[PDB]
């Protein structure tokens, strides 16, 4: 459950799929899914997928050398309070594909080498059903 | 049979999501990744769940003849029960995920860049196909 952590000793490669299923609680403000390069605190973040329900946005970003990059925003917020959700983050050679429900939501080009991802974190105001990595 | 055209092919990172239901008296159904709409085209992947024989056969077909058949551990499908399958295209092969666990890993026999068409047919019935 939250905070959910999924170690990836041998990293990921094009063709890796991250399936997160869960619920957005009634008064959820925002939750986040991070593809990090290490388990230590303040580690670099290859991907930062932050759905924000209170502001009705979905922010994509990356952390490198302790400082964040520029935020990208997807088309709307495909999450709603009190409704379950299924998210797929698919790793390709070019970037990360965020798929919500039965629609492609956003494509995040790689800012850091995909070979450096070593951990998946999921936190915030969310009640997870399952976190699986195929 | 359901056909979904892929003019620009597929590459590592392509995910094929099939949601559907196995009819009560289902015999067997199949999902094929073909290289063209011409009939008898080569099949980069042939994913054939067989309910009558309680098996799941993976295979390919090049130049009109099949390869050696691969079989997964058991039959994760049933008559009258819904199913969700994910066919994930990587650099080394196809990863078949049935339900909530990786079922089989089918290594590449034909170039992944030749795939041009997904087909789904046989005694199964369907509720959604998606390609991401």
């Amino acid at each position: 459950n939250v905070p959910h952590k999924s170690s990836l000793p041998e990293g990921i490669r094009p063709g890796t799929v991250l399936r997160i299923r869960g619920l957005v609680p009634p008064n959820a403000s925002r939750f986040h899914v991070n593809l990090l390069c290490g388990e230590e605190q303040g580690s670099d973040a290859a991907l930062h997928f932050n759905p924000r329900l209170d502001t009705s946005e979905v922010v994509f970003n990356s952390k490198e050398q302790g400082s964040w990059g520029r935020e990208e925003r997807g088309p709307g917020v495909p999450f709603q309070r009190g409704q379950p959700f299924e998210v797929l983050i698919i790793a390709s050679a070019d970037g990360f594909k965020a798929v919500v429900g039965d629609a492609q939501y956003h494509h995040f080009r790689h800012r850091l080498p995909l070979a450096r991802v070593r951990l998946v974190e999921v936190g915030g105001d969310v009640q997870l059903d399952s976190v699986r990595i195929f």
